[PDB]
């Protein structure tokens, strides 16, 4: 009679199965969301802001309420007389036990529970069931588990209505970031607007231009932020990686004849099921004590070397570089990743990629607990069998990458009067240069915090010798 349907991912209409299955032999429907950089808290209520706005076109509102799940839901069951609640199944092992628990009081209140998959593409427990009762730990079988596997106008609540009482905005309102806490004026519009409402406009375009523009290669331009980049709508669920999955093999077929599309076309979207699924039964995932997929490395603790690496005071501009547009938008491109992760890990820094994680966990849009643990394990070479015998240069990525040094300029401006000649090497330019430049190094800007060539020398030796040599 009395339902809910409660968000957490999955913050979309389209192409939600837990909801519409939930409408199914109900009087009411009511959706929920039950609530660390201003970034991702931004995101996550324009997400809220768009549901609410949606749901509000078809007489609903968005519920949201400021608490934990197990001390709210056993008492709004009782309120609104609540007999089913649905989610969107999550498969993170702390979401888990988290929706253990509400099943639990759930089952005790008389209230059925109805889940459904549509975070991910696939069932991630039947890959493991595929797999002998464990997760693959390379990602080529994953691949080849999943190949073995699995071959918008609408009114979502049509068939349902929701009560609203008079004081729903104060009461059940989306909160301000100020309201959360945080300082205001010093932020400009988004480069990642949130919202399901942003992710199907990216998406239609996102597939004009693999069409027509293309059919792709790195360039300084990707450094930037697209406006069809859609991995942050796919980590909070603004976008269903389903529906951008069959848009995409159609849009392929079309343009392609048959054409049974290369791996390469779903890497996006089978890179972050291959993380979910091999973080889903491991509680210590994010670890590396106690973690089972783990390689245990001797990593130093060395706090302010973390700091300046957190802070983008590295010295290395190319680092520096990333590490500040990480703070300022949310988001950096995949190669980025690739060298500050290296840099601060097995590379340069020798520090835990644990450290790295909760730093890119406060600022990276499209980072959540399995994605971003089982990067940061892949990237230190931690785990997945990943090759630690080339340390990326932390000079010449950059250099190749945007041979101008317009992206240093760009996030770093105390370095904008450097010539491309030592933008990303500024200790080697000439004291006039840097006098030019108005930036003297060790003082305007910091010396590189380690001698790259020892430092990426010793520690590939380090590396190695952690494994028995032959
Ligand atoms: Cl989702």
């Amino acid at each position: 009679v009395n339902a809910v349907h409660w968000f957490r991912k999955g913050l979309r209409l389209h192409d939600n199965p837990a909801l519409k299955e939930c409408i199914q032999g109900a009087d009411t429907i009511r959706c929920v969301y039950i609530l660390v950089g201003i970034n991702r808290w931004r995101f996550l209520l324009q997400c809220l802001e768009d549901l609410d706005a949606n749901l509000r076109k078809l007489n609903s509102r968005l519920f949201v309420i400021r608490g934990q799940p197990a001390d709210v839901f056993p008492r709004l069951f009782k309120e609104w007389n609540i007999t089913k609640l649905s989610i969107e199944y999550d498969s993170e092992p702390f979401g888990k036990e988290r929706d253990a628990a509400i099943k639990k009081l759930a089952t005790e209140a008389g209230v059925e529970v109805i889940v459904r998959i549509s975070h991910t593409l696939y069932d991630l427990d039947k890959i493991i069931e595929l797999n002998g009762g464990q997760p693959p730990l390379t990602y080529k079988r994953f691949q080849t588990l999943v190949s073995k596997m699995e071959p918008i106008t609408s009114d979502v609540i049509g068939k349902c209505m929701t009560p609203l009482s008079d004081d729903h905005d104060e009461k059940y309102g989306v909160p301000s970031l100020e309201e959360l806490g945080f300082d205001t004026d010093g932020l400009s519009s988004a480069v990642w607007p949130g919202g399901e409402t942003e992710a199907l406009t990216r998406l239609e375009r996102h597939l004009e231009r693999k069409a027509w523009v293309a059919n792709p290669r790195m360039n300084a331009n990707s450094l930037l932020a697209s406006p069809t980049g859609l991995s942050p709508y796919l980590r909070f669920g603004c976008l269903s990686c389903r529906l951008f999955y069959f848009k995409l093999t159609d849009l392929y077929k079309k343009v392609k004849k048959n054409s049974s599309p290369p791996l390469s076309l779903y890497g996006q979207l089978l890179w972050r099921e291959f993380f979910y699924t091999a973080a889903t039964n491991n509680p210590r995932f994010d670890k590396m004590e106690g973690n089972p997929i783990c390689v245990q490395i001797p990593w130093d603790k060395n706090p302010e070397a973390l700091a300046k690496w957190a802070e983008g005071r590295t010295g290395f501009p190319w680092i520096d570089a990333i590490m500040t547009q990480l703070r300022q938008e949310g988001w950096i491109h995949h190669l980025a990743r690739h060298a500050v992760a290296c840099f601060l890990t097995r590379g340069d820094l020798w520090i835990s990629w644990e450290e790295g994680m909760k730093v890119f966990e406060e600022l990276l849009l499209d980072a959540d607990w399995s994605i971003n643990a089982g990067s940061w394990m892949w990237l230190s070479c931690s785990s997945f069998f990943q090759q630690f015998f080339h340390c990326y240069c932390p000079v010449g990525f950059g250099r190749r990458t945007d041979p101008n040094g317009d992206y240093i300029r760009r996030y770093l401006p105390v370095l904008r009067g450097f010539p491309a000649k030592y933008i990303y090497d500024p200790w080697n330019a000439p004291e006039g240069i840097q006098k030019v430049a108005k930036c003297l190094i060790g003082v305007n800007y910091p010396k590189p915090m380690v001698n790259h060539a020892e430092a990426s020398r010793l520690n590939i030796e380090r590396m190695k010798q952690i494994y028995q040599q032959l």
